[PDB]
């Protein structure tokens, strides 16, 4: 023993992260872990928002969400951590294939977290800003905190609560729960692989704009009695300029859904002609252009 290694995060002869439950079975653990972190979220949302938004808080969120799951709850992945079993683990480098885009390695993690805290303190937690101004600044930090992959596990949950609170503090919304797993994967990869903010800006918009949030919430709530589920597919509210051709998938009170190349595009029921609403049966193949209004 006595050699720091990433392999010491997982039980020997497994790929299942060492946990407080003592559950070596991968699926058994994942179930237990999900249940507890679910409860932890409900409790965290109750607690006051902080004076400062910094890595101290990011770690607090992690510590609190995973106190019952991981021994290393509050700790970043570059800080070597000794388990009660005696072994010590650290993962300065996350690793991809050479042709893919890179996470921060070791010392880079802290240097980045410093800049994260730095720029936040300098901009008053992005407080006195408009949505467009805020989102623009918040996306930069979100992408930046994504490439640093601070924790060994649970980067997404704790990162998204962080920014959700950062927005509430700053007098805005970021309803991340509306975003499917698949959409986040796509928006993140876009930024990481291509350097493209198109989908991320789109993601933030739908999640921040009240009129669009109203639409997504409705779509997500109707995924209740069906015997189904939509994390595998990206769900989006049609961009103001863009035109979407796809099969019609019914309408609710405030919105309607299309199926464009697998993805679900949501439109405002008012942007359709009423004359058509009545006629449109499900699965009708419609080409819909959303309205746009530029200000100059």
């Amino acid at each position: 023993t006595e050699i720091i290694s990433p392999h010491h995060y997982v039980y020997p002869n497994t790929t299942t992260l060492k946990n407080k439950y003592g559950i070596k079975n991968l699926n058994a653990f994942l179930e237990k872990c999900s249940h507890d972190t679910a409860k932890a979220m409900i409790n965290l949302r109750e607690e006051s928002l902080p004076e400062y938004f910094d890595t101290a808080y990011l770690c607090h969120i992690h510590q609190q969400l995973f106190k019952n799951t991981f021994e290393w709850a509050g700790y970043l992945r570059h800080i070597p951590f000794t388990f009660a079993d005696g072994t010590t683990a650290a993962m300065p480098e996350m690793k991809r294939t050479g042709w893919k885009n890179a996470f921060a390695i070791g010392d880079e993690i802290q240097e980045g977290l410093q800049r994260l805290d730095q720029t936040l303190a300098e901009k008053n937690n992005l407080q006195g800003l408009t949505r467009e101004e805020f989102n623009s600044e918040a996306i930069e930090l979100f992408n930046s905190l994504n490439q640093l992959h601070p924790f060994r596990e649970g980067n997404g949950r704790t990162q998204r609560l962080f920014f959700e609170n950062l927005a509430k503090a700053a007098g805005h919304q970021l309803n991340f729960s509306l975003i499917t797993k698949e959409r986040m994967m796509v928006a993140s990869v876009a930024v990481a692989e291509n350097g493209d903010l198109e989908p991320m800006q789109h993601l933030f918009e739908d999640i921040s704009n009240p009129e669009k949030i109203r639409l997504l919430k409705e779509f997500m709530h109707t995924m209740k009695n069906t015997g189904r589920n939509v994390n595998d597919r990206p769900v989006m509210v049609a961009k103001e300029g863009e035109t979407y051709t796809g099969t019609y998938r019914g309408a609710g009170l405030e919105g309607f859904a299309l199926n464009v190349k697998g993805a679900y595009i949501i439109g405002n029921i008012d942007h359709l002609p009423p004359e058509q609403l009545k006629i449109l049966k499900p699965g009708d193949k419609i080409t819909f252009t959303a309205p746009k209004a530029h200000h100059h």
